[PDB]
């Protein structure tokens, strides 16, 4: 089936992982070095063995091509994946002046009266950012994420690069080549982020045409991350090959470090005993072809029939 | 045998390849998206069914590991292999006051006459270069390559970054780090060069005691290229290894668009032919283990026992 190579991933790290500890105290069940492709004309890749929400990723992925750093966009399209890395912003910025939110992650997770007070503090946070323009200009903005990396990294002389922007047309008129690449990686940035792109870089290529894209991801997590991962980058694939006007190829998904965390074990194995149901299609909308200006309904999934989704909890 | 992979890709591209038009006019068999490991405790993957010359292999890295950009070095070490790229330099300055030169490329390789005054000019340039001091700092520094990429990465804010030095002490400090990544593809520098980086990104990993290395190579020609760019690579794990303390383990390699120039089918088959010897051992210096101050002595092969040297024409 379509997304075997995911569950054989998972079977790997279980059979041949070895023991790797990391800094979230956790643990994990790592190896060093994958590599899996996806024949997108065969349907899109998310996940049948487990309910995944696509909304997520088309509202999250539209907030990249938009290039786009501000949390309000993903607030109105009722998106909390990012909320965290603003809410700390704010947590320790002088004008914060509430109850202590020291660690509010573990802490959250590990006490019953915090992990209400802690959900005091972000509902209102989130309420600030989406009717306080003043405050969501302050505190609301990511700054150094994918939209900005993607669409506008800054040079030494002061400028903006839109590197996707610019390697689209590439496509458009030099197809074959070998240079259709985009990194968010930047050395200088990289040693004072809380987070260094997950997704270090990813580069295109074209034959037959047809639209292939391979993705350098260098950490990962087998359970909760790769589901979405995967669905992402199929989806970028597609809206970039509709704007070219090229047939669908590869999505080819390469791993530095891939890992499972010691608490998603039960989970990841329950999975393992379900049957791959047959893959969903995609559709975008065929009178827009200028993807940067592509919204929601431009983009819809038939046919998803997966499996009850599986609880599992964070690592911190 | 150890390097069975190679083999196995080029035969892979010979079989499945699909012809795909490059910029050079000659015409490749390509694919896109592989990755092949090397087991660096079973020996050193320099290919034994071909002759492969390690000194060039040698000189090179460690001219990048000085964080060196100036052909000089190389010359002093008979390696030629950097010439052309500052050669041009040469021929387009106003300074330069001699027979015309345009595309001394293929028209030295179709010209008999011209593959001669090309071979003088040059000679005459690469003697400047190492006695004229003012003129090897003119012409003989190439200015971005992969020696300042590494160890001297230029910041907006004016300063300089020793990508390479860093990360060496991130392997120390914190091993088990994810985010050990030397990047040499800068947005910035990448439309106004000539030749983007081939060996877009690399990662390094640790486990029990072991490092393990993995590249991200956007473009490689299997005939000439590979063979090198594998030692290369082999070789600096083994040297970062060392400067680290620890134990060697595997040298991942991943290609984006891996290819075969049409004018190496019967080469490459001849190859193929050939059945792999016994791989080679490295031997680096244990006294020394400042890799940056490390020098072509400290570092020796033994047992390479190859099949003789094939010959190939250049891609132009
Ligand atoms: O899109 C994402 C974002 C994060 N992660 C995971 C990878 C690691 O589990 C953790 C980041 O830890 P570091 O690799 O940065 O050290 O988040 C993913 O798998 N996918
Ligand atoms: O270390 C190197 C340097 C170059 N090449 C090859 C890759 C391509 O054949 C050509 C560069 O063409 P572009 O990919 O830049 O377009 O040189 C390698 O395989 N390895
Ligand atoms: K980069």
């Amino acid at each position: 089936m379509l997304e075997q190579p995911y569950l054989d991933l998972a079977k790997k790290v279980l059979d041949e992982g070895h023991f790797k500890p990391d800094i979230t105290h956790t643990g994990t069940y790592s190896i060093f070095g994958h590599q899996m492709r996806f024949d997108l004309s065969k349907g899109f890749p998310l996940l049948t063995t487990k309910k995944v929400p696509f909304g997520l990723i088309k509202s999250e992925l539209l907030w990249f091509l938009h290039g786009d750093t501000n949390i309000r966009f993903l607030l109105q399209h009722r998106n909390h994946i990012w909320d965290e890395w603003a809410f700390e912003k704010w947590v320790k910025s002088d004008e914060y002046h509430g109850p202590d939110m020291t660690d509010f992650g573990h802490r959250s997770q590990k006490d019953p009266e915090f992990a209400a007070v802690y959900h005091e503090e972000m509902a209102k946070f989130d309420d600030r950012v989406l009717h306080d323009d003043a405050f969501a200009a302050k505190y609301g903005d990511l700054g150094l994420v994918y939209g900005s990396q993607w669409r506008a990294w800054h040079t030494s002389k002061g400028d903006t690069i839109d590197q996707l922007g610019d390697v689209i047309e590439q496509i458009k008129t030099h197809p074959y080549s070998r240079r259709l690449i985009v990194s968010a990686w930047n050395p200088e940035d990289v040693p004072t982020m809380a987070l260094p792109p997950c997704h270090t870089l990813y580069q295109f290529y074209v034959n037959d045409g047809k639209l292939s894209l391979q993705l350098y991801q260098r950490s990962a997590d087998i359970f909760l991350g790769v589901p979405f991962n995967i669905a992402s980058y199929a989806l970028l694939t597609h809206l970039v090959a509709h704007e070219c006007g090229l047939e669908v190829g590869e999505f080819i998904h390469t791993f530095g470090d891939a890992h499972l965390y010691v608490n998603h074990l039960d989970q990841i194995k329950e999975q393992l005993s379900r049957t791959p149901r047959p893959a969903p299609t995609l559709q975008l909308n065929p009178d827009k072809h200028d993807i940067f200006d592509f919204d929601m309904k431009d983009i819809k999934l038939l046919n998803y029939d997966p499996y009850p989704a599986i609880k599992a909890p964070v690592a911190v």
